[PDB]
Parts: C-alpha cells; structure tokens; sequence
C-alpha cells in the first residue's frame, strides 16, 4: 500500500494539491500507456485532416466530426463509473478486514496452557504455529505475492511454518480440495489433548480457546469466499464499453475544424484540446481506480502488504507464547496511588 | 461462477481490455438475441423509409423521426438502472455469505466427542452427516441445480447423505412445511445422548457444539428467507419499461434522414449508427447484469457452484471427524526454537 | 409476497420481458386509477383546446403550453425518487430479518429439558408455547393481517396459543403499555423452575436457553421499533410534490399544438403522446414501489405472509419438542464407512 | 414521532396523496416562514420592475434577469441534497437503535436472583433500578426533552430513580466527566455481592447477568458517541450555500419580463410562477428533512418520544422483577395435546 | 470536534442559516487561501482583457472565452465529489467507533477480582492500567495529537501510564514491529495469576474478563487497520483533477466580454460574477469536507478529541476499580415500594 495518512492529517492550503506531484501509486503511472495511445491516435487523425485530405473530403470529415461530437455524452458514463467503483471499493475494504490476525488466540494460549517446563513450552509453540499455518495456506491461495513467496509446500516447510513430520501427515491426508482447514483441526485436537493431560485447567478455558479458533477459521473462510466469487464479468464489460465508446466519440468529435467555414462551436483553431485531455485523465483514472482495487492481493503499488503481515504474525505469536508466558514485570504502585 | 481474479491482479495496460475478448459469461452471450432483434427492426424501418415510401410519406416520417428523437433521454434510465443494479448486487453478495459451511461444527465434533472405538467413530460421523443434511435440504429448495441433482428424497438417500432408517423416520414425521429443520434437531438430541453416555466430558463442550449448530441453523434460515422474499415485481417492471421505452425511441428517432432537406443534426447519411448500437450494448448489458444476478442459484455462467460445494463439505466433514480424531503429527521443536 | 425467483433463475431472452405480462402484484394493478385520471385530464384539455377555444384564446393557450413545457424537468425527480426508494427498500429488508423464528430455542428445549414422562413433556410444550406467544403479541401490533386474524386476546386464546389461566394471569398483570414482554418473562421463570426441580442438568444449559430467549426478545424489540418509528412525513411529502409537479407540467406542456403556426418541436400532430404516457408509467410506478414497501405488514400482493409464518412456527415448535424428544433413528454405518 | 404506518399499509389510490393534507410534522409547518419570505422578496422585485423603473432601467433589469436565469441550475443541488440527506437519515436510524432497553437484563434478574423474602425482593428491585438509572443519565445528556424533564439530579431523585443515599454516594464520587457509568458499576458490585451471599446459584448465571450489563453499557456509549460527534459543520454549510444560491438565482431570473420585446422564453406574462414555487417547496422541503433529522432527540414533531420510553422502561422493569418473580400460571395441557 | 448538536435540535426558521455565521471549523476558514488565489487570478485576467490587449487580440480572447465556457460542466464533478465524499464520511464514522473504551473491562475487574487488602487493590489497578496502556500505544501511532503529547516512551512513563520496571520489561522484549500488543498479553497473564492465587473465584469469571480483553484488542486492531490502509491515492487525484479542471475552465470562460459585439449570453457587463463565486464556494467546500475528514486524528477543528479521551479513560478506570470496589450505597426501599 501507499500510505499518505500522515500527509493529509490537517486541511492546509496544499493538502491535496501536493498529492498531484507524487509518482508511486499515482494516476500517471496507471495512465501513461493509454494516454500515449490516445495522443497518437488524436494527432494522427488531426494531421490527416490538415495535410492529406482534399476539399470535398474535408467537407465530409467536418460533417462526420459534427456527427461524432453530438454523441460525446458524459452523464451516463459518470453514473456507471460511480456505481461500479463504489462496489469495488466496498469489496476492497471488506477483503481487508477478513485477513486473520493471531492475537486473540495468542492472548489465551499464552496464559491458559500451563507448564513452565519444556513440554508446555513446546505445546504452546505448536498451537500458535498451527494457528499461523491455517492463515498462510489461504493467503497463498488468494494472493499472488504470497504464492510467489511460497510456490510449493516445501517452501512453506523451509520457512519454519511446518516441520517435515507435519508435512508427511499433511500429504498423507487425501483430499482433492484446498487443504487450508487441516491445521485448524490439528489445533483443536492438540488443545483437547493438552486439557486431558492436565495443562488446561477447566472446560471453560478450553472452550474459549476453541471459540477463538473458530473465529480465525471464519476469517479464512471469508478470504476464500471473496477470492472465489469475483465481481461479475458482464458488469465490468459494461463500464469498459461505456468509457471506450466515450473516448471513441472524442477522438473524432473533438477535432478542430476549419474556422473559415464558421461552424457553431469551431470558431478557433488551437491545435491541442486541453479540456478533452483533462476529461481523459478524469474518466480513465476513475476507471483505473476500479482496475487497481478489483484484486487487492496482487502486486500493485496499493495492494495489501501481505508478506510483511505473515512475518509479523509469526514473530509476534512465537514471541508472546514463549518469552512472555508468566513473565510479568514487578507489581509496583503507580503514580496515582492514593494511600 | 466465472473466476478472473488471477487475471486482474495488477493494473497493466490490457487489464480490462482483455476481458472484452472473452465469451463465457460475457455481455455478448447475454445480448446476442436482443441485439439481433434490434438490428432487424432498425434496418427494416430504415429500408422501408428508403425504398417503399412516397414523398409526402417521407415528409411525415421525417417529422415523426424528429418527434421520437426529442424523447430519447438517457439520464433517468441511467438513474433507475444504477439504483436497481445496486440493490441486486447487494442482495447477491448477501446471499453468498448465507451458504452454510460445516467447518466450525467440524472442529468441535472432531475433538470433543471422545471414543477411539467403533461407537464414538460412528457417533462423530452421524453428527457431521446430520449437519450436512440440514444444509442440503435447504440448497435443494433455494437452487435449481441442486434440485436437478436431487429431484426426490430417494436421490438424497442414494448419495449417502441419509440412511434408509433415517428416511423412514424422516417421512414418519408429519409436517406440511419444508422439513430442512429435522436434522438440526436430530443433531442436538444425538449430542445430548452422547454427553449422557459419557462421550462428551462437561456441559460447556456440549453447549459449544449446540451453539455452532444454532449458527448453522441461522445460516439455513437466511438462505430460506432470501429465496422466499424476492425483489418486488413492480420495481423490476419499472426498469424494464424504462429501458424498452428508450430503445423504442431510438428505433425511430435515430434514423438517418434525407440530407437534401437539411435537418439540423441530419446533415450526413452513414447508413449505420455506431453510437446508437454502442448505447444499446451499454444499457442492455447493464440491465442483463441485474437479470443474471437476481437469482444466483440458477444455471448461468456466473451463478454459484453449489453442487461442488456440497461435495466439498461432505468429503471434508467425514474426513476430519473420522481420519483426524486424535491423529496428530509428532510434537517436534520448530526452526525458531531458542534453547 | 409474489415469488418469481424460480422464473428468473437463468438470463434467457424472455427473462424480464415475461414479467411485463403478469397482473398480480404488477405495476398495472397499482397504476390503473392514476393512469385513468391522467388520461381523462389530458384528453379533456386537448379536446377543449381543439373544439371550444377561439383563435386568440388558442394563441394564449399555445404560449401557456410553451411555458409549461419549459419546466417539465426529469433529472431532480429521478434523484429524489432514487434516494427515497433506496431508503424504503433498505428498511423493507431490514424489517423482514427482524421477524422471530423459534427454531434456535426449539433445538435447545427439545434436547436439554429432560423427562420422558408427562411432566417433562408438558414442561417442554409450555416453554415453546411461551416462546411463540411472545412473537404473536408483537405481530398483532405491527401488522394489519395478524390483527384482523386476532382482533382480541380471546381470539388468541381460541387458537390454542394461550390457555385461559394464562389469560387470567395475563390480564391480572396491570400495565398501560404493550404487553408483548410478558411470555418472555414467563419463559425464563419456567426454565429456572425446571432447572431447580432437576430437569435441566447444569447451569450452562440453562444459560444457553436463556440467551436464545433474549435473542428472540431482541428480534421482537426490533419489529416494535420499525413499526413505531416511521420514515419521516416531510420526506414522503417532498417526493409526492415533486412527482405531481412533474405530471402537472406534462398535462399542459405536452399538448400537440397547431402545426400551421410552426412552433419549434410541434411540427406534427399525433393526437396521442406515446412517450409522455411511458414516462408516466416509469415515474408513477417508481413511486408506487415506495408506496407498496413502506409498510410490508399490510395486505398488498407483495407484503409479508405473516399468518402462514405464525402457523408454521407453532406447528414446527410443538412438533419438535414433543414428538422428537429423544426419538432418534437407529445409528447405522453410512455409505462412506471405510472399515 | 408522527406515526402514519397504519395509514400506508396498502397501496391504494389515495395512499400518499392523503398525506399531503396533513399538518402535524408536515412540510408546510416547516416551510411557512421561508415561503412567506420568498413570496415577499419575489413580488417586491416584480412590482419594482413593473411600476418604479424607467425604460432604460427596465432594459438593464431584463438583461440582468437573463443573466441570472442562465445560472438557475438544478442538478448539482439535487446531488448534494441527495448525498447529505442520505447521511442524515442513516445516522438518524443508527441513533434510534442505540437507545437502551432493560428487557434483556430484566429476563435474567427476574429469574436468577433467588429469594421470595424481603431481602431478595429488594435486591432485584435495586438491580433493575441501577440498570434504568444508567440509561436516564445518558438520555438527559443527549436529549433536550429529557433534560427539561430532569434539569438537576434532584429531579432524578424526586422521580424515584435514585434514593437520597445513592445521591450522597453519587456526589461523593469525584470525577470531572459525565457520570453515566456510575450505576453500571454499582450493578456489577451488587450482583457479585448477591452471588457471594447465596442468592445467585453458580458463576455462569452471574456472568450472564454481567454480560447483559455490558451490552447495555455499550448501548449508552453509542448514544454518547453519536451526540458528541456531529455531522461536520462544513458539510452542512455546503448544502445551505448551494440551496440559497439556487433560490437567489430564482429570485431574479424567474421574473416575467415585458412580452412586447419578445425575449425567447418570456412570451407570456402570468404574474405568478407556479413551477418556481413548486421547485421551492421541493428543494426547501428536501433541505428541511435534513434540518429536522440532524438531532432526533429535540422537540420536533418527528423527534423520538424519549420521556414516554423512560416511563415505560421503569414501569416494566419494576413490574417484571417484583410482581413476576416465580409467579407462574398453572401448567395445563394445551389444545394441541395429543395423548 | 465542533459540537453544534444542541443548536440544531429543533427545526426553527434560523436553524441552518445561523450556522453560516460561524467561523471555527467552517467553510470560510478552509477556503480563505484558495478563494483569494481564485479572486486574484480572475481579476488579473479580466483587467488584462480590459486594459492591455489590442482589438484583434480582444477578438481572439473572446473566441477563447467562448471555447472555455463550452467546457465548464458541473454534473460529472458533482458525481465524483458525491461518491468520494460518501466514502470519506463512511470511513470517518467507522474510525470513530473503533476507539477503545475501558468500561466493559472496568465493570468486570471492579467486581470479580476479590481482595479488600493492599494486594488485591494493587492487582485491580495494575489490570486496568494494562488495559489503558494497550490503547495509548495505538493512539500514539494513529494520531498526530497523541504523538505530540507522547513523543517518546519516556513521556508515557512520565504520565503514570507505565512504571519504569514495566518500561524495562517493555524494552527487553525484542520485536521490530509496533508493540501495542504487549500490555494486552500482560493483562491475560496477570488475570490467570490472580485466579491461581485465589482472587478470581471460578473459571467462568476469568474467561469473561479475557473475552473483554480480546474485544479491546480487536478495537485496537481496527484502529491500526484504518490508519495503515488509506483511501487509494489515484481516487483522490481523480477528484482533485476534476475540480481543478472545472475551475480552470471557469477562470477564462466566465469572463464578461464586450457587449458591443453582442455575444449570446454576454449582453451585460457586471464586472464581478456572483454565481461563479458561489459555485466556487460550493464545489471547493464540498472538496474540503473530504480533505478534512480523510484523517480524523489530526489537528483540525473537527478532528477527534483524543487527548481528552485518554485522560477520561485513565481517570474513570482507576476511579472505578479502586474507590468503588465493594463500596455500595445502603440498600433502601425505593419510592415505588408496594408493601
Ligand atoms: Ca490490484
Ligand atoms: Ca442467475
Ligand atoms: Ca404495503
Ligand atoms: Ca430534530
Ligand atoms: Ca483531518
């Protein structure tokens, strides 16, 4: 993602005007190629009109230019872009909040699974590693950056997320579907084993741990559902046909005709339409918003930083249930102590 | 569904322009017949205008064409399509998230119902099969693809979802309503029987299993509610009358009149209106979005893959509570082991 | 409600065009009287213009018709109808999901309240009957169809929902407010009595039953809140003044003036404006959507079927906690049994 | 509030047309003064134009009227009113659902706190009175009607909501912030005291009572948050500058000019513009919707009835935990008793 | 924030018109510099047109002014501002409700952690101080005002939120990420230690305390997610290019041309366009709404008062779990006591 939230905290004079001079993740980086194609086509048509055509051909081209200028209409294009980009942004933020965080399971496994010896330490680390693996196996299915980081399951083993005996048990389980649900079953079986051996005290603490497991499972299921069910293809083809029809009308209708014939609206020849190019930046950039956000797990400048998030979740989890189990600072009186 | 999420991960040059060359689930496959009817009517009217009519008849037709061209208005049609398609897409995604998944019940039944002998194995398998049956009995009511897969209850028996004694008990229960709530009562009675025989340890684990049962029941109730309560019929008839009135105005008002009489706006005869046909693709495709998504359990190219989802849920459930009960990999130290 | 969800499963050629030939719940049944009033007023003004008026009076009427045709403006009317109908449809679907279903309480009372003798049977039936009564007492307050079914509390007694001793206890309780909260207190007291006599085993099962009771109470409170707090009256009067002002402009501005005087836009006399009548069907039907859905508990063709839903809930509840208490089919091996 | 939900149940002929003849809470009562100011300014300008000005002054005024009529533009005003009123109505209904209801705590305190003697009776009444006080102390902060009912804390004591020893303990607690959180701490301490004395049986029932306490605390926190964080002032000033700029353009541009000079669009002198006044009612009433609903706890005709709701909550709570503790009707067989 | 909710309770005559005379947080304070730049550029171009240019240059400037006036189009600018400001306001209110409040943890820690001696007092104070620290460490990451209050962790120590031994333990924990999750692990370990020493009675009360801890952790995670994932930069650059293109068209197209040449629409020379400046206030202020609300934790007049909220939360928490532990008013009969 491109974070600029510290830049737009106050509403000063140059609040949003300073954001037009940025390159990374901007509208220019997304519209360079389309703008150069549009410039090339426009000045090609204009120079063919000025230099090649004969006089009757010029008259027919002027009539065609008036015909095409009658259909350059902005309002329904603005409608369909507004509703489509609203749908895309709603699904974008809805996909962000489905990314699973291990912290709620971390707080309970760090405290409730007892044992300051080796075995309870190993038990807590294995539980949080099973929680992180259940998230990595769905992020490598919904994202291309995580999939380029983990192309095979052996790359998941190399990273330390899965011991080779867990990989042998993982491949021995025979299922033709996506296997992101395997560690979230291993977690619950290990938690019940830990209770039956005497590490978890009562049933209530075990059921709290299992409820947070099911919450993380529902998060992974939401990510799977957003990846598997896209925005419909016809509703994307409608907005592209609309925007490209508007720009095809503006390629011909927005020419500068001959002023000696005095057409209404064509009394001046400027050789370069500034406002047509600004309308191009407006409409084509407001389509590129929806092009960028339709899959936020890719590799754009403003797609989600998911590899960083995997690294954070693994380090924080194994830090909090190993180095922070019953390791508290000394209970002292605070500054607001009355008596 | 038609998945193209891997294709639109990055915002390259040909991001959405490559989606216009696709056929399966596209706008062309949904607009072929309407477009051919529109082409036939338009060129019929145009050739009758050019070849059959006399001169005074030609003058009356030109006056009628100016009258009909005065009413080809795009802005309220774009309004009503925008709001209606927003409603349809909101209900579409709301119906996806109501499809029940057995995984939250699966995690708890795989671990908490004890017994490595035959009886506890049979008990866990019967519990997850009662959870899957409560979902299949509502998917064969809300969907046409699941109903063509399971036309009678005997087809549900053949698939292994229901033993014949369960079918005899199912038909002995006399109720004139939809019976999708029967296995979700059998589940809770079998869970309480399993607790009273000594398989489930405490009351807390039993109540956690029953809470996940009630969550799956609420999912099935949401699917029943979305199928039974449609979008109102008058609010669909409004958008169809609007779009067909616009196209009836464009059949006559968008003719190419005789240029020798020099009507304002009709100075050139091109024999084929490109921009009228592009406006047809835009408006008729933005109506076909709402036609396709108004019942996402049918048999379109972008309706929900529900038979696959039933097969997945059954295989994953019976795999996780039978082959994975207290079958864990060997507890080893991970790569991040400090001491 | 008018269900057509099986008709619009696929996006065929005649998907929505077949819905224009339906009568029950359609736009025609809602716009018959307004359309006949509009036709009568329009042709009255037109025939007075053609037959009664003198020539200077004709000239003044033509000037008035041009003045009124200058104000027939469609875009803000389409704005205010779009936002108002969006609010109405949002509240409509929000009121559907607040209707209470007894099934979550049914699953727990069918299993956890023990006793295969007469007393436990009577206890379970009394609990589910107290759950259904707490829903009927709010549906007869928010709906007119349920109120015509149950005009007095004696009609609730006749239907079997309330024994006469419960009616005596119900009328002995002195409160000047709506008494839909009485059976939801009787439920919790009977559940605690059932626990203290030895029927409910532990505290956890009792608290699960009471939590589902409070969920059904929150559902009834939502229905009470949606009925008591309407859409504001000024926001309905705005959209009616807007639509009726547009149609008052179209009564006079859309006349066919005399072609011999050659007004711009009035060069042809057709005697019947097709597109004005189609704009009438569009705008008046898109107002009738909001007229129909503003109270979905009435007696329209697409209001909620609430009497059927009460009958279903009562039959399913008393069936599941009496005939299905510890009455399970024989535990057999399924078809996917491995060993 | 103005309830008309029983009036608009069916979609008859006079469904919404009968709502235009109502006065209480209507558009007329909110637009009387603005409409009279607009009428006075308009006819003042018109009579100064007709009677006072000389001929060259008349020519300059006609040029100014054409200039101002060129800027009376309706579409962006309709945009900004639509989005702003959508925000106001969304926050309005969101503030209704945050009003706390004591019924979920009432069901649990009526049943779980044991004791048919004096002490348990006093304990249950004190618990529900602490629940109601925690709601009254935030309704007298967010509302002006509740604040006029309870101007000081002594008026809260007079009403019986707070005994004078509770007022002494309430004022002894020294905090410079709003003290609506004090009775919601007293509730939890009294509940734990009641458990430790033997009135509440187990820990599970105590934790259920405390969870419903925290739910009511979150409701009060939502009301505090909606009152403290208003809609931004600049986003209200934008819509008022837009609507008043449109009406300032219509004061001068919508004059009836001299017909003898034959301006295009001013060929008739009617002395009173009907459609300009109807556009005034439309736009000014669609602003008065947002003016009325921006604080729904005031004293408009369609603000929330909060004093009634406080009276209801207090009477229902003290009725249900005192007169209805273990006072059940006699368990009889219902009408659907099979055997 | 700027609170005016007490001012707009009723819908009087001067309800919103009195808000146009306010300065703090208004549209004037946000548009002063842009308005002066626009005034300077406009009157510079106008005086260069009136005094410097020759006659043929005047003719070319009039042609250029007609060309630029043909592109001053308001409707798509109003579209894109409406949808963008709707997104900004939705995220604004969504970020308000993610601010964590300690009151739900406060109610349970004040009652369930036993001990009226020194040790239980210190235990309850340390628990609520760990809850407040977990909120301060994320507010100093998402806000600039809290970060200017707490620039280093030593400033957090000075304020009494963290004792120096807790700071030594906090810096000994080695993690390269944001450490706002450390006190929410210390809380759960101290709660389990308090249960194992005999202060918390059962497992159910401990699990309720831990569930409210996880709820506050999810609140802090939501604030972190809204700060880290901004609105996309291209979707802000689109709306700024649109608004600045409209104002660049209005700088030249809205000039007052020479009336002696009698251009259509330029028949009068007023020297100052009132309606162009009002359209500037409308569009530029409706952009400044989105400029102000895009980061509501900054230092605008209508950003969130977060330092006050931190002070309130700390004082209320340490007041309620120290001075209010088992300190109840005397149980007296209320005014509604029957017998
Ligand atoms: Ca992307
Ligand atoms: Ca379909
Ligand atoms: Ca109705
Ligand atoms: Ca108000
Ligand atoms: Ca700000």
């Amino acid at each position: 993602t491109v974070t600029y939230t510290n830049r737009v905290a106050d509403a000063r004079l140059g609040t949003f005007s300073q954001l037009l001079l940025q390159w990374k993740g901007s509208i220019y980086k997304l519209l360079y190629s389309e703008f150069l194609i549009f410039i090339s086509l426009y000045f090609a048509i204009s120079l063919v009109y000025r230099l090649i055509l004969s006089e009757s051909q010029r008259l027919m081209f002027e009539k065609l230019a008036l015909y095409c200028n009658s259909y350059a209409e902005l309002i329904p294009v603005s409608f369909v872009l507004g509703f489509y980009v609203s749908l895309v942004v709603s699904r974008w933020w809805a996909q962000y909040e489905s990314i699973p965080w291990p912290d709620r399971i971390m707080n309970l496994v760090s405290c409730n699974v007892d044992g300051e010896d080796e075995y309870g330490r190993l038990l807590r680390r294995t539980l949080m590693r099973y929680s992180n693996l259940c998230s990595v196996l769905i992020l490598r299915s919904v994202s291309t950056a995580v999939y380029k980081r983990f192309p095979s399951m052996e790359h998941v083993v190399r990273a330390g997320l899965m011991t080779p005996e867990e990989h042998k048990k993982f491949e021995s389980l025979n299922s033709p579907h996506n296997k992101f649900w395997i560690p979230c079953v291993w977690f619950s079986n290990l938690a019940v084993k830990a209770r039956n051996e005497g590490r978890i005290r009562d049933s209530v603490l075990l059921q709290g741990i299992l409820n947070e497991l099911n919450t993380l499972r529902s998060q992974c299921g939401r990510l799977y559902g957003y990846d598997w069910i896209s925005i419909p293809l016809v509703y994307t083809q409608v907005v592209t046909v609309a925007v490209y029809s508007f720009f095809l009308a503006c390629l011909i209708g927005r020419q500068f005709l001959d002023p000696e014939k005095a057409y209404p609206g064509h009394e001046l020849d400027l050789f370069v339409p500034v406002f047509t190019f600004l309308q191009f930046f407006f409409y084509a950039g407001w389509l590129k918003v929806a092009e960028q956000l339709i899959n936020p797990f890719g590799e754009d400048d403003d797609d989600f930083e998911t590899n960083w998030l995997i690294d954070r979740n693994l380090q924080v989890s194994l830090m909090a249930v190993d180095e922070m189990h019953q390791d508290l600072p000394i209970l002292e009186k605070d500054l607001y102590w009355n008596e």
